[PDB]
């Protein structure tokens, strides 16, 4: 399948050069399987999510994304025009608030309820989770990620936005899950992306258009928008049959374009989300 205009970055995943404008994919699409976007929430009822986004958990006053950022993670994901992964299933848990903040104590809860709640859905094809958050290291925040992962999802998470080493960071600084940095369309490391040994992988990050609320779109950047450019991928691959939740993560580093980033530290790997998809 060809997508034409499409957003830079999801020309980026299924192209070997920087510098195209159309999305490449298996018509496949990632249906069968499901992804959890656990940030600020899901404006499910946006047009572009189809039916198949809902909002599944809050641990605040409404399960509405009154914030936005949670809805442009899910529209990288999985949205119609936005996705990598137009046919998953997108399922919200909402442990930001709406000014984008949330307790350790939440979040982990939150990354617990997905490894329990996938139990009572239809994810035939695999379960990912995209974690575009992140605070000051915390081995209990890390832990909770090192769970999820070792239930069966595959889990992305953001390496974060302070241009310093994600070893500091969590859950960006779990080695168990896939630490997602962020690149621009010139194949740059993004300026505000973190780096070092932890990172597993980079993906678009600056300047992406995807939904937001009131029905609307819009343009932002940071390593939040890089990782659901990988769970979609993860999700996309595993309706593929190509790899797993538990192998993902290896198998996405194995399968980058290798080499082509500008930028990147000394010891960071270089090594850019590529779907290797060959009509
Ligand atoms: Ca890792």
């Amino acid at each position: 399948a060809a997508q034409t205009n499409a957003p830079w970055g999801l020309a980026r995943i299924s192209s070997t050069s920087p510098g195209t404008s159309t999305y490449y994919y298996d018509e496949s699409a990632g249906q069968g399987s499901c992804v959890y976007v656990i940030d600020t929430g899901i404006e499910a009822s946006h047009p572009e999510f189809e039916g198949r986004a809902q909002m599944v958990k809050t641990y605040y006053y409404s399960s509405r994304d009154g914030n936005g950022h949670g809805t442009h993670c899910a529209g990288t994901v999985g949205s119609r025009t936005y996705g990598v992964a137009k046919k998953t299933q997108l399922f919200g848990v909402k442990v930001l608030d709406d000014n984008g903040s949330g307790q350790y104590s939440t979040i982990i809860a939150g990354m617990d309820f997905v490894a329990s709640d996938k139990n009572n859905r239809n994810c035939p094809k695999g379960v990912v989770a995209s974690l575009s958050l992140g605070g000051g290291y915390s081995s209990s925040v890390n832990s909770a990620a090192a769970r999820l992962q070792s239930s069966g999802v595959m889990v992305a998470v953001a390496a974060g936005n302070n241009n310093a080493d994600a070893r500091n960071y969590s859950p960006a600084s779990e080695p168990s899950v896939c630490t997602v940095g962020a690149s621009d369309r010139y194949d740059r490391r993004s300026s505000f992306s973190n780096y070092g040994s932890v990172l597993d992988i980079f993906g678009p990050g600056t300047d992406i258009l995807s939904t937001w609320i009131g029905g609307s779109t819009r343009s932002i950047s940071g390593t939040s928008m890089a990782t659901p450019h990988v769970a979609g991928l993860a999700a996309y691959l595993m309706t593929l049959g190509k790899t797993t939740a538990a192998s993902a993560c290896r198998y996405i580093a194995d399968t980058a374009n290798k080499g082509d980033l500008s930028n990147i530290p000394f010891g960071t790997v270089n090594l850019l989300a590529y779907n290797n998809y060959q009509a």
